[PDB]
């Protein structure tokens, strides 16, 4: 159970966003439903008031939080990979539009999963603006908590992972293009039962063997980290 608060861009806290530039939904509660029109945006998918600006190489960092900022993030028994992805806002992210700019799943060289380094890290993770073309973009941060995933929801609506989406509406201004956003997948679409990483047991199945869902990581991205690049209480 988790939520954007708001992002940074190179390291300057652009402040809370919730229902101002992130497509906020009512609450934390996760999207299950692989079909579910839920899984572009969350549930409350609508146009917000303001698009941050960027320009491609800067640094985008999205937080995260629980209850409040900088709180517990999420809980610690949400396991699981984290991905963000990129699609023109003109989509509304329908159709096949998002491209995918990160992912990092179990990482065996410190024994974490991307939710552990979350935690660690405050709620912050980024990624660098691609140099796709100026305008306005839609980024969605995906969480997949897999603490419940040993049984898809299609068979057990209690269960099955659960997917904390989160969209930012963000503008990049200066960007040489040398990097065309391609099409992507469609969200919902791309995921379905049989996808490599939605199905899985973390208490019985290594997770040296989980693979994250598809579509790799675009070759035109350039790149991201789980780490704090600044500090909500130094405000
Ligand atoms: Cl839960
Ligand atoms: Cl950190
Ligand atoms: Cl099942
Ligand atoms: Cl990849
Ligand atoms: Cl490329
Ligand atoms: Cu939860």
């Amino acid at each position: 159970h988790t939520l954007v608060w708001g992002v940074w861009v190179n390291g300057v806290d652009q402040g809370d966003g919730r229902n101002i530039y992130i497509r906020s939904p009512p609450n934390n509660n996760p999207v299950k439903n692989l079909t579910s029109p839920d899984m572009t945006c969350n549930v409350d998918n609508r146009v917000v008031p303001k698009s941050v600006p960027v320009n491609a190489g800067d640094t985008l960092t999205f937080e995260w939080y629980h209850n409040t900022r900088d709180d517990d993030i999420i809980a610690s028994s949400h396991h699981g990979p984290i991905a963000v992805y990129i699609a023109p806002a003109a989509s509304n992210g329908q159709g096949n539009v998002w491209v995918k700019l990160f992912e990092d799943a179990y990482n065996v060289t410190n024994s974490t999963w991307a939710v552990d380094r979350l935690i660690t890290a405050h709620g912050q993770h980024s990624v660098v603006v691609p140099h796709v073309a100026p305008g306005d973009y839609l980024f969605r941060a995906e969480i997949i908590a897999l603490h419940e995933a040993d049984s898809l929801y299609s068979q057990n609506p209690i269960r099955g992972a659960q997917f904390y989406i989160s969209c930012a509406q963000i503008t990049i201004n200066s960007s040489d293009d040398s990097t065309p956003l391609p099409a992507g997948v469609p969200f919902p679409g791309a995921y379905t039962d049989s996808t490599p990483g939605i199905q899985f047991n973390i208490y019985t199945t290594p997770a040296t063997s989980y693979v994250a869902p598809p579509p790799s990581v675009w070759s035109g991205a350039l790149g991201g980290s789980i780490a704090q690049v600044g500090d909500a209480s130094l405000e």
